């Protein structure tokens, strides 16, 4: 019917009518909630390969109907022809082909209906860099190249999504075979311990065993692995100067520094596909920037990630002997103000988990205001640390799944066929 | 389907639920939308004989079941009997054995519960020969005073007479059988708990003259058998209470802290094979987030950390230097130091959250699930340096189970 949500800090309530348009399930049922569930949900719009015309083109009239709509047309000549044009292609070529106004729309409101993501007030501001001409993995990297520098931007980094040719028949696909544009290096060491960041230590052989030579170090910058047109991956070196990179101090640790930590500034979403109309966009590398509490809890702290938290409680002399102590949860608050103070003194682009959870209820605020509601995922919304705190831990949230959107897909290597 | 799994992400653990096919009763979620964090999603409404038979049924089945009988004669004559009650009477009475069986397994399957590892250990009171509400203060004692066992602190329940016609309910109007009253002043401040200033205002209507302290143990507001509620103060020698100080700060004992050690939750009701125990005050002991994090940090609450952050002399201009992270972290740190010190069972949010891991994995192992409310069991504060963080979590209701009711003075007709 009509689902209202509450606020039990300041008691606003909003009123959700938006959830009347998804289409995709859940997960959940009336007897079963699976809102903790990592990938609740296989349902998709179109099916396992490349669809027949009764398969695609309600996809397309939804997504072109729904963008017409947008700009107070519907009905209109454009939008009349428009359908009859994405008709004719599909009759001649299985698929159809996004004007550039089109793509620029649905890139925009994926990441608007990205329920799990708590920077969608920035979401309308969105650099949007067609790649849909490139043919190969050195154009791949070039295009990737010129995304790092342009959303670095010195420091003051600019959101921004590269769109590389869709998925046609699923043996053709591009991908971006990197989880992010950046990541960190990891190296199973032979006395059984693990060397730089544990979660790619997979990925890390796939390049090796690809021919990169590693330095084998805690923060070894990947190689980039990208497959144009369905072919073999190809190795490239983001050229270093396009990587910036934080090095981590405490503002009265002075110890801090010797940790010798750093991270790199630009977070990039390489993994994802892109859904619009029907239309799968398998490489859609999209960046923006860092909360801190993604560095500082995430990344340093998880037990298979970094793990310093007894490095860095050791050396803030604390009672480890016993969990009660609240060791951990002291080192994690001084290991998040460093990386914080450390990005603000070098002038690269960061928010905290206060500022950035208050913008997130302003989102809402306005969504609801505009178009009668947001989906947000209340249990990525809230951030790692400090739940209660903020802001978010106290609003209710109704979660849906809206299109366009990003989509999970598999890890190219455990699909693709070698030649 | 006929089996769901779920995974932990952090030990790559995966256990299969097949429990989530008993459940009966809704989630508030929808096939297309999720209302995984809303936290809800009359008096005449109380079931009628056909409505009352099927639910009897499962619960008598389900408890025959546990105690390796189901099908035998005791198990028939036992069903055959609660019909003709439900016939002639329009309701039954449970056994004292099925009291205790259903007591424990709305403990078991309260999904919002971080601390169910022990939910087979509790001592459940028997109070259905109860009239009065001088009757449900003495029984509300005893329970203080076994529960509270000089600090060393035992889990309990105790059970009042159920509902019969929604007119003539036992409700204790407290929301614990323990809490600090609040006032609000003139000039908008506030003393005590900002969370029970409107039942503080209900109390002192009914003639509680309050001493208008910061830390003012409420009077007991008792309900029997429908009347208008009644006002007892609990003798304060079974009231528990630790003053909160810090093992470093030696200012930290001049904010003047204190808090109880006994949490009792007087405001849910208990529903066993369709009967509802509509007074049911239970009670277990605190993880040191409950105060530490929620009753002293909250904006509404108690909302300390200006005061503590300034003690410590961080700099509070900007959010980014994390002073309130900071100060949070001291203010729990003190609340388990200082319980430990006093040796009144508390458990802090890592040693708690493992314990449900390893009790979430054993009821996988021997009952085929354990609905889970991951909004509810992360805790408030440090969320994924705890296991539960990781873990994937299916929630889904069973019964018998503890549910929300109404407060009170929202139905009550006035005498
Ligand atoms: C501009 C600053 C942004 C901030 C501060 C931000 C913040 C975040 C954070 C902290 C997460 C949780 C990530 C995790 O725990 O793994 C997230 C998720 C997500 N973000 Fe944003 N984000 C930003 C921009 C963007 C942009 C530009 C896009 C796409 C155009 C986007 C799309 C998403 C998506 C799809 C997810 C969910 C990913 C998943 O389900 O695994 N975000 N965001
Ligand atoms: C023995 C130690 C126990 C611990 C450490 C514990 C811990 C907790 C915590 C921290 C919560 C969340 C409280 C909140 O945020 O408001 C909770 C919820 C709950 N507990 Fe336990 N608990 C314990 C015993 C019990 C017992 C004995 C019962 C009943 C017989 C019980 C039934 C419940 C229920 C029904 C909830 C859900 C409350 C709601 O829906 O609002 N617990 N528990
Ligand atoms: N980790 C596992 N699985 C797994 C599950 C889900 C994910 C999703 C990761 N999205 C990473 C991510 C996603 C979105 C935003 C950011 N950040 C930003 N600010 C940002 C980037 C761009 C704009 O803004 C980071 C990743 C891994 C795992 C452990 C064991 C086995 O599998
Ligand atoms: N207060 C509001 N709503 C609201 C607040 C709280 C609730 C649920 C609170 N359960 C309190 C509770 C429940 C269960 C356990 C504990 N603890 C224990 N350790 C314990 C007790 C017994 C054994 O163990 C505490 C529901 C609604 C509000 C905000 C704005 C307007 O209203
Ligand atoms: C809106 C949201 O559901 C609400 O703040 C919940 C979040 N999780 C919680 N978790 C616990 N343990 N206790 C609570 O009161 C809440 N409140
Ligand atoms: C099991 C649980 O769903 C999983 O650990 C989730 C919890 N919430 C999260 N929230 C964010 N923002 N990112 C995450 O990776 C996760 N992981
Ligand atoms: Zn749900």
């Amino acid at each position: 019917r009509f689902l209202k949500v509450k606020n039990w800090e300041t008691e606003v309530v909003l009123t959700d009518t938006l959830h009347l348009k998804s289409t995709l399930e859940t997960g959940c049922t009336e007897y079963i909630c699976m809102g903790s569930i990592m990938h609740p949900s296989q349902h998709a719009r179109r099916p396992e390969d490349v669809a027949t015309k009764d398969q695609l083109f309600p996809l397309a009239k939804e997504f072109i109907d729904q963008y017409y709509s947008s700009i107070k047309r519907f009905g209109s000549k454009a939008h009349m022809e428009r359908l009859e044009e994405v008709n004719k292609e599909i009759d001649t070529t299985s698929t159809y082909q996004l004007k550039d106004t089109e793509l620029i729309y649905g890139a925009k409101h994926a990441w608007r209906n990205a329920s799990r993501c708590v920077g969608r007030i920035q979401w309308s501001k969105l650099q949007v860099f067609d790649a849909r001409d490139c043919t190969t993995a050195h154009g791949m990297f070039n295009y990737i190249c010129n995304h790092v520098k342009y959303a670095t931007n010195k420091g003051n980094l600019r959101s921004a999504i590269t769109i590389f040719p869709q998925r046609t028949d699923g043996k053709h696909d591009f991908r971006v075979w990197n989880s992010q544009l950046i990541r960190y290096a990891g190296y199973k060491q032979p006395d059984g311990s693990t060397l730089g960041d544990p979660a790619n230590v997979q990925f890390t052989e796939i390049c090796i065993q690809q021919g990169w030579k590693p330095p084998r170090g805690r923060f070894d910058v990947l190689p980039l692995l990208l497959q144009a047109n369905g072919n073999d991956p190809e190795l490239f070196q983001i050229p270093p100067e396009l990587v910036l990179e934080v090095p981590i101090r405490h503002p009265k640790f002075e110890w801090f520094k010797d940790l010798g930590l750093k991270w790199y500034g630009l977070p990039a979403v390489s993994n994802m596909l892109l859904e619009i109309g029907g239309l799968e966009f398998s490489a859609c590398p999209f960046s923006g920037w860092y909360m801190g509490t993604e560095i500082g809890v995430r990344d340093y702290c998880d037990n298979s990630r970094y793990n310093i938290l007894e490095e860095v409680a050791k050396k803030m002399n604390l009672d480890m002997r016993k969990t009660s102590s609240l060791w951990k949860d002291q080192a994690l608050v001084e290991i998040n103000i460093a990386v914080l103070y450390s990005f603000q003194s070098d002038k690269v682009t960061i928010v905290d988990h206060h500022s950035a959870t208050e913008s997130f209820i302003k989102h809402m605020e306005n969504e609801y205001r505009c178009r009668g509601g947001c989906p947000a995922d209340w249990v990525w919304i809230v951030p790692p640390m400090s739940g209660s705190i903020t802001p978010v831990f106290h609003q209710e949230m109704l979660n849906y799944r809206l299109t366009p959107s990003f989509e999970y897909q598999p890890d190219p290597w455990n699909t693709h066929v070698w030649k």
